[PDB]
């Protein structure tokens, strides 16, 4: 057990194949780190057979003149059920960063705490509650149980649902009624999905730094995805015109009917019934050809980021057209990611930050009631901890 730097693909290969390994800890985040010209860092601990069991990215940046500030990215990926390996790996991580001019080291391990539900009740403890006073031991201070969306803190709370054992059919039936309404909706409503590459990337910018998205579809590429709902007028009309002719067609046997049959009521019912339909289909026909003629043949209605991860699909950043919402591209973004982790085994699918302040007064207070809706759980981590290795330089730069 030796903690050292380690390789690009030693890196990766590790944190591929462990749980609770953020986006941020790959080689595509080390990548673009090294790319916008941050002082990037890949360390961890290798045991006897040259095994990497503990891994994290670091970044740094100049403080305080000749210091540095380091971040651990929502790292260390290791075993946290081994509580003298996170001792071993979190003292020789201090060292190291003091061989670096560390000013003070910032962490912000992807560890559970507590489990709830979105009304805000706790409905379990993780069992880490000792990670705490290991931290305090080794000088890490925690900054405490924040919530809300902070400028620099990584928010604390995330609307997870599990797929593990899971299939599309499990999932629909623990919906709540509203979003299995949606989701069968957009099913069969003529509501496409496409995924956008960089020179479409203002359509999803449109819905929401400009860059920001850019290096990350640039630099995570297979690991990145932009799912866009859209409807193509031309193609919609195609199938509303053939869903048409079927109707007319059931229309014209019914009239026959009634005539062979002057007195059947059931007869009478379906012609009835045939002609709703005719003109619903007839005012669907109407609204795209409208439509059509006032947006374009494409209407992008939803979009989404998402991250791609052996450990989570995550739903990073996404937007949805307000004029037409009843058209439900949202829950056909949603249902076409959750899909693509289903088929592609990956057995989390994390909906990513809320707020952690479930009031019915909360900013996010709608957004949370739609996350519900899938039977998602709340999951808030242990939150952040700073480890001042100059502590009267830090004093100066925080009183700053």
């Amino acid at each position: 057990m030796k903690f050292t730097n380690l390789t690009a693909k030693e890196f990766g290969a590790f944190t591929d194949s462990m749980p609770y390994s953020h986006f941020t800890q790959t080689v595509g985040h080390y990548e673009l780190k090294l790319a916008e010209g941050y002082e990037t860092h890949l360390v961890g601990i290798k045991n006897n057979n040259n095994e990497v069991i503990a891994a994290c990215l670091l970044t740094a940046v100049p403080v305080m003149k000749v210091f540095k500030y380091f971040y651990s990215n929502r790292g260390p990926v290791i075993d946290y059920e081994n509580q003298e390996l996170v001792h071993f790996f979190f003292n020789e991580l201090s060292k190291y960063v003091k061989k670096h001019r560390c000013l003070y080291l910032h962490i912000d391990p992807y560890l559970p705490y507590q489990y709830l539900n979105h009304d805000g009740e706790i409905t379990g403890n993780a069992g880490n509650d000792w990670f705490f006073d290991k931290m305090s031991n080794l000088g890490f201070e925690h900054t405490g149980f924040h919530k809300g969306f902070d400028p620099v803190l990584q928010i604390r709370y995330h609307s997870v649902l599990d797929l593990k054992d899971k299939t599309a059919d499990d999932i629909i039936k623990n919906m709540d009624g509203l979003r299995k309404r949606n989701t069968k909706k957009v099913k069969k409503n003529g509501v496409k999905v496409r995924f956008l590459s960089e020179e479409e990337l203002p359509i999803f910018r449109s819905f929401m730094d400009d860059k920001f998205y850019y290096n990350r579809l640039k630099y995570y590429k297979d690991r990145v995805l932009v799912p866009l709902a859209y409807i193509n007028f031309d193609e919609y009309i195609k199938e509303l015109n053939e869903e048409r002719d079927i109707l007319n067609k059931d229309l014209n046997k019914a009239l026959k009917d009634i005539e062979k049959r002057p007195e059947n009521k059931k007869a009478h019912n379906k012609r009835d019934n045939l002609q709703q339909q005719l003109d619903a289909n007839e005012q669907k026909i109407e609204e795209g050809k409208r439509l059509q003629e006032e947006h374009g043949n494409e209407l992008p209605i939803s979009a989404g980021f998402f991250f791609i991860n052996p450990f989570e699909v995550v739903y990073y950043a996404g937007g949805t057209s307000n004029a037409f919402r009843h058209f439900a591209g949202s829950y056909a973004v949603q249902w076409e990611m959750i899909n693509y982790a289903l088929n592609h085994g990956i057995d989390r699918y994390n909906f990513y930050g809320v707020s952690g302040k479930f009031t019915e007064d909360a900013e996010d207070a709608g957004v949370v009631k739609f996350k519900k809706g899938y039977n998602a759980e709340i999951i808030e981590y242990v939150g952040d901890f700073i480890k001042p290795i100059n502590k009267p330089v830090y004093a100066a730069y925080t009183a700053l």
